[PDB]
């Protein structure tokens, strides 16, 4: 068992809760002899805007600028901007992925999500056809770790903001299963600003008493079910 | 009549579908008599990741970084940076704001995730209380305008992408119901990029003739239900 962790974080604030279960995490993984990496996003100023500056070469169709076209044709000929491909190289690394952030409008924060826009990009995360159960990255790990100022009693179905598992849907199964990872169960760590103190340490307690097993976890059945109900 | 409309818009290319559909809706709601505005994100080359530049002058605590409460005091106090207060200025005198964006990652592209992140602060779009039915934006409609790349058949319940309606679920209920909007059925786009002109021109004409009867729309329930349900 000598794996790898990269940890994607996006937390502008390291005394905050994200901060230490980030920190957690990096401490049981590295006891565990884990070899373990950070992409600190807000702190590596991370570019989030998909725009023609991530492609240095000539372009396939500089007139009409399509994305989607000139970054995979730019991750073939190897001519897609660094910041990029240095994300590229942590995650084809990686065994385990790990997502530490807290939630935006029921999503990922922004400097995160272009994370995933502009990494994820086809032929290195994805093909057609080459996606879903067949996704290039698959064989690795995928987890959410997620923290709310909502509660858990808030996050059901019969809540006001519907079930944890209905914002999970886009993340879990539109990207990281799309691109072909095994998802492991969300850590959610809920309304941490409400808990009290001991509460807090708890959740803290209790992700890092999670990670110590992680590597015999079975992953989700990342399906339309899972998400949903019937 | 003297109705405002804010089209949010989130494409690189003029020449793209998403700038036809874009120009279609400043066209005929110009035609009409409208009011109208448009955010151009990319041209702006809006900053996406909310940060403490956010905030204009002094923190109110500059050692432990907390962005929500942060922008709430902020906004209470005018402070905030002027690419975000210009935005609420928008928003604020809009009866109607429609988001026109391809589809990334089953969610808004991150350029738009951090205007939704950034723009919708505590105290301008929600608070304790207003939220849902009572959010700060009461009275106001919100459109989602999305294209896509997978088909039609792909976002079916049973389809491999799922039902369209599950991804719309953290941006129609989790963000735009949340601030108080009433929101419009969303308008899908699918494949544009694999269909003929003759289909392609079909599509933008079905929103250009949407547009005529818009200001006679009833919203959705922005229910669990609508979103999941049979
Ligand atoms: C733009 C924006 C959009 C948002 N959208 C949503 C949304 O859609 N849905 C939703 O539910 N919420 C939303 N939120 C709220 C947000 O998700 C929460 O505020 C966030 O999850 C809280 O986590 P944190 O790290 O910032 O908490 P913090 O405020 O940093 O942490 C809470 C407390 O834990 C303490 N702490 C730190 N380390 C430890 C330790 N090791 N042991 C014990 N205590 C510790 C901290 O000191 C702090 O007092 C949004 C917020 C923003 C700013
Ligand atoms: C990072 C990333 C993530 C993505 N994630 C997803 C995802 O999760 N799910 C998904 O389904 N797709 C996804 N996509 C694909 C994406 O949603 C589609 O490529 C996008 O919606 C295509 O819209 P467009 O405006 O860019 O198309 P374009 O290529 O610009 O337009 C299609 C064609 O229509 C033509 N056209 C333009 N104007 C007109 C007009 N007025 N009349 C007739 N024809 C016209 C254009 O010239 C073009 O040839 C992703 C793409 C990227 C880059
Ligand atoms: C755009 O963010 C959201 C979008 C959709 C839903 C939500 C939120 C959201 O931000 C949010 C919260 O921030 C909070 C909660 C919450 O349910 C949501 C959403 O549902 C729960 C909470 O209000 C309570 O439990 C109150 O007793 C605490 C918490 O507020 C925190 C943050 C501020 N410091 C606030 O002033 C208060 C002190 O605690
Ligand atoms: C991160 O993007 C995604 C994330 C999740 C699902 C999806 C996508 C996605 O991008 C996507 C597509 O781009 C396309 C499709 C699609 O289903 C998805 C997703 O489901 C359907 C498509 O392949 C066809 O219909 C071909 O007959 C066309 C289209 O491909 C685009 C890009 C190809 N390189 C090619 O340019 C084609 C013409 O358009
Ligand atoms: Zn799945
Ligand atoms: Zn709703």
């Amino acid at each position: 068992a000598g794996k790898k962790v990269l940890i994607v974080y996006a937390h502008q604030e390291p005394k905050s809760f994200n901060g230490s279960l980030k920190n957690v995490a990096v401490d049981e993984l590295s006891r565990q002899g884990c070899t373990v990496t950070v992409s600190d996003l807000y702190a590596m100023n991370f570019e989030p805007r998909a725009t023609d500056k991530d492609i240095t070469g000539t372009l396939s169709n500089p007139e009409v600028f399509n994305y989607g076209v000139e970054t995979h044709e730019a991750y073939k000929q190897r001519s897609l901007a660094s910041d990029i491909t240095d994300e590229q190289k942590k995650v084809r690394e990686a065994d385990l992925v790990i997502f530490q952030f807290p939630l935006y409008w029921f999503s990922v924060p922004a400097i995160l999500k272009g994370w995933m826009d502009r990494v994820l990009c086809q032929g290195f995360a994805f093909d057609i056809p080459g996606f879903y159960d067949s996704g290039l990255l698959q064989g690795k790990l995928a987890l959410l770790s997620v923290t709310t100022g909502g509660t858990a009693e808030m996050y059901t179905k019969t809540g006001v903001n519907g079930d944890s598992r209905y914002f999970l849907w886009p993340l879990q199964h539109g990207t990281l299963h799309f691109c072909g990872f095994k998802v492991l169960a969300p850590q959610i760590s809920f309304a941490p600003e409400i808990a009290s103190e001991e509460e807090r340490k708890g959740m803290v307690a209790a992700w890092s008493q999670r990670l110590q097993t992680i590597w015999k976890e079975e992953p989700i059945p990342c399906t339309a079910h899972w998400h949903f109900g019937q």
